[PDB]
């Protein structure tokens, strides 16, 4: 039983999803005027709050809530510690809607107790290529293609209820109130990811990580150990030797991205992302926002040959609190973001990402097996983690697809 999810416009079982052939809406069509004007009722001790993401103190409140109460892994070894600067970046992209950031505070003392964030995204989410094929053989092309145009929808992230308030059914109210504010803007679909299984993903992929600072990494789980390394003499030396990387990028032509690279980066990224079934469409302002280097937050490099950008990669920083281990309390992780390769194999481009991250002091590089991320796992010594990222739509029927048909990176 899902007392909440059974009431929502999502496919209810894997079986139902396995039946889906064309992209399209689940719900009755509705209009903005059908949607309540007033926020969803909540207990009189609580209030709704729309944080001002331009206010340092509002970003700090969100930061603290997530630092202490956001996502942990299954064994509670790590909890994400998104930084304030990271939050301001992720929550405030071009044309963001301040009303879509939704918080619940205790009225008496203004303690933040819960948060959910929506940002706008323009997403391709029409019927996948493999079904557009079944549709032709069968004579139904126009129907299969009806929703091919990129849609301006909502991307949901940072859902978080304070640990003191867990299992009190607060998450459904947050989700209902966000849905109301997005629908009041004449938006009827959302996309979201989670590490938990809910009804019902259209895709799921494993996490993969690449050790950059193995001495620290093995210590968090906790020398001896790894099992396979004990079996010889200088095991720490063998671990360091296995994961060592060059001090400097190998690709001549590599350099940090600059504002004048925006058009070229936009073009080579959009030609690449277009090949996938689900993927975002970015304007120049969105490329500038999500890809231009920002200290501590997002790191982007291009390969430039004869003043032409031919390849690029990006990664962003999310440190995690290390939970029990006393010595090291933060793990500095670099996450593979968007990239495009036209002049060199993908593994050669991403080796430079690992070199740069390592040189900048990151301990590990992490990613999900979306995009073409599988194509460099073995050669660059990534290993599968224990997590799986599931992709979801709200109010959108969508066939099941492989994660290598997904091009949307969620922060
Ligand atoms: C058109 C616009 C639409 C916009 C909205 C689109 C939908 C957006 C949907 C949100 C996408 C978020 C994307 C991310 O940010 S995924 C990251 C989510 N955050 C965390 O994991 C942080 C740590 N955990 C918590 O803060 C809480 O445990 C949360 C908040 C997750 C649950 O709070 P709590 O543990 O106190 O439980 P409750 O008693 O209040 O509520 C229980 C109900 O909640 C359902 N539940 C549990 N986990 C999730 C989850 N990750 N997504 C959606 N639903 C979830 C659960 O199945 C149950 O429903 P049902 O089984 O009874 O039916
Ligand atoms: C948009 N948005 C929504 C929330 C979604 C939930 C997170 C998915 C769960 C989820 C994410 C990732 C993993 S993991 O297998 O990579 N383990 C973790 C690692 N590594 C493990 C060993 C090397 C470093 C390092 C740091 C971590 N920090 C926190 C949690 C796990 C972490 C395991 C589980 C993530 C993305």
């Amino acid at each position: 039983a899902h007392a909440f999810w059974s009431t929502q416009p999502v496919p209810q079982t894997e079986d139902e999803t396995e039946k889906i052939v064309f992209a399209g809406p689940m719900d009755e069509p509705k209009t903005v005027a059908d949607i309540p004007e007033e926020p969803y009722p909540i207990a009189s001790t609580f209030e709704w709050w729309t944080p001002n993401m331009e206010a340092a103190d509002d970003i700090h409140a969100i930061y603290e809530l997530l630092r202490d109460n956001y996502v942990e892994d299954d064994d509670s070894m790590f909890r994400f510690n998104y930084s304030e600067e990271f939050l301001q970046w992720a929550l405030c992209p071009p044309n963001y809607i301040p009303d879509w950031h939704v918080a619940v505070r205790r009225k008496a003392d203004k303690k933040l107790l819960a948060f959910i964030a929506g940002v706008p995204v323009t997403l391709r989410m029409g019927t996948p290529k493999y079904m557009k094929v079944k549709a032709q053989e069968k004579g139904e092309g126009e129907e299969a293609a009806k929703y091919d145009e990129p849609r301006h929808i909502c991307e949901i992230n940072f859902l978080c209820v304070h640990k003191q308030l867990r299992e009190k059914r607060l998450a459904p109210i947050l989700i209902k109130e966000a849905t109301r504010r997005v629908n009041r803007t004449n938006v009827w679909q959302a996309v979201y990811t989670a590490g938990v299984l809910l009804p019902t993903p259209y895709a799921s992929g494993q996490y993969f990580h690449r050790s950059l600072n193995p001495e620290k990494l093995v210590e968090i789980r906790f020398s001896g150990i790894p099992a396979q390394y004990q079996k010889f003499q200088n095991p720490m030396a063998m671990l360091k030797r296995n994961y060592q990387l060059p001090s400097a990028p190998k690709n001549s032509g590599l350099r940090e991205m600059k504002p004048s690279d925006v058009p070229q980066v936009r073009r080579i990224l959009m030609n690449y992302l277009d090949s996938f079934d689900v993927g975002p469409v970015f304007s120049d302002a969105e490329i500038s926002h999500y890809l231009l280097p920002r200290d501590g937050v997002v790191f982007t490099y291009v390969v430039e040959n004869d003043k032409k950008v031919t390849d690029f990669f990006s990664f962003y920083r999310i440190p995690s609190t290390v939970i029990g281990n006393s010595n090291y309390n933060l793990l500095n992780a670099a996450y593979v973001h968007y990239y495009a390769a036209t002049s060199i194999p993908l593994h050669q481009l991403i080796l430079d990402l690992l070199i740069v991250a390592h040189s900048r002091g990151f301990d590990v590089c992490n990613m999900v097996e979306i995009l073409d991320n599988r194509s460099f796992v073995e050669q660059l010594k990534f290993g599968a983690g224990d997590g799986h990222l599931r992709y979801y739509f709200y109010n959108w029927a969508y066939p099941k697809i492989k994660p290598s048909q997904v091009a949307l990176v969620m922060l």
